[PDB]
């Protein structure tokens, strides 16, 4: 399989078994096709479908609200907003980008994965329509930046924390690699998307916000590098992937994991279990790319000898019984997230206990959750 944001082993296994005609994989893929018909029908979404415009007056600039920032009722205009950790301001849903990037990411990912597995041109055609409209269209396409991602009304300083939103569409970008060579994704389409990805990578690395986010001390830095790896894998910059893994990811991992395996920057949050898992999920998605070029982020040590498996070990008892979690977690934890994680770490470490627990927790066989497509092994 081409380089991309997916478990390449599972995707290749599904493709091979579907091509040979194995019964179980065949019926699973047929269910997935029934799930994807709605994405075939779905109208391609654009970042431009907003009424309230960013400070640039450009509807092609992505803009969202930072979720934990609320109007101050003690002020006449509510400004400046104040931060309430872990409490989502519903005003974030007045920025259509927030949920539309999620919808586009799901549609594109599903259609591209199913084209790769089945070879049916209809999935490549639909996926191309979604990619063209969101990325490269000269009117509907998103500008290759995140200047106004998670903006905060009343804040005078420039923030780069909104860059994490990119993970919603960067995955889609990577999945485009699966439809190259189809009849629907012309060399012209590929050239336009390559130019867009190069411009977005340049913005990533050279904007003040992108640099700031690249030096983030918590899960934001790890997710910045996961997004970076998706952009770099789409562009076939494998040497840059190696540079980023060894110069940025592994130092961040070695600084952010404590001696006992905990993640102190995430333990101080009101949703400490969620955010610990979120950091490990950044590492998981980054490893899906790095392991395709021979770099196992789960067992490769930082300069201080720490390894991400230490954090997985620290969290495992609380993935077994989330009630035992002793730090602040003011919302219920979705244990299904532990199913994929413990699988991805498990197979990456040969740890049969992690994989057995991942299967025991499991995923529901008929979920339309598109990131569970490659995981028939957990269903």
């Amino acid at each position: 399989a081409p380089l991309g944001p997916f478990n390449a082993t599972l995707l290749e296994q599904l493709k091979n078994d579907y091509q040979k005609g194995e019964k179980e994989v065949t019926r699973y893929i047929e269910l997935q096709e029934k799930v994807a018909e709605k994405y075939i029908k779905m109208t391609p979404l654009s970042v431009t479908a907003k009424k309230k415009l960013p400070p640039s007056k450009d509807p092609r600039d992505y803009m969202t609200l930072s979720p934990y920032w609320w109007p101050d009722s003690t002020k006449i205009d509510g400004l400046p907003y104040i931060r309430k950790d872990g409490e989502r301001n519903p005003e974030v849903y007045e920025y259509p980008e927030r949920e539309n990037a999620n919808r586009f990411g799901d549609a594109a990912y599903c259609l591209g994965v199913l084209y790769y597995i089945t070879g049916k041109e209809v999935y490549a055609k639909a996926c191309a329509n979604h990619l063209r409209t969101w990325f490269t269209d000269p009117k509907l396409g998103m500008n290759p930046n995140m200047t106004y991602a998670q903006a905060v009304p009343g804040m005078k300083k420039m923030r780069g924390s909104g860059f994490i939103d990119s993970r919603r569409f960067s995955r889609a970008l990577g999945v485009a690699k699966l439809i190259e060579g189809s009849k629907s994704w012309t060399p012209s389409d590929k050239k336009k998307l390559d130019d867009w990805a190069t411009a977005f990578c340049y913005w990533m690395e050279n904007s003040t916000q992108g640099q700031r986010e690249s030096h983030a001390a918590n899960n934001h830095g790890l997710w910045y590098e996961a997004i970076h790896l998706m952009v770099l894998a789409y562009l076939d910059r494998t040497d840059r992937i190696r540079e980023v893994a060894e110069q940025s990811i592994l130092p961040k991992m070695g600084a952010q994991i404590a001696d006992d395996g905990s993640l102190p920057q995430e333990l101080k949050r009101t949703l400490s279990l969620h955010y610990s898992t979120f950091a490990l999920e950044a590492l998981m998605e980054a490893n899906q790319i790095t392991s395709q070029i021979g770099i196992n982020l789960w067992s490769t040590p930082a300069s201080n000898g720490k390894v991400a498996s230490q954090a997985v070990d620290y969290l495992y008892p609380f993935y077994l019984n989330p009630e035992d979690w002793k730090f602040k977690q003011i919302k219920p934890f979705d244990q299904s997230r532990a199913a994929i994680l413990l699988y991805e770490a498990g197979t990456a470490l040969g740890n049969q206990k992690y994989v057995d627990t991942a299967k025991r927790i499991g995923l529901k066989y008929s979920t339309s959750d598109v990131e569970t497509i490659p995981y028939l092994v957990l269903k």
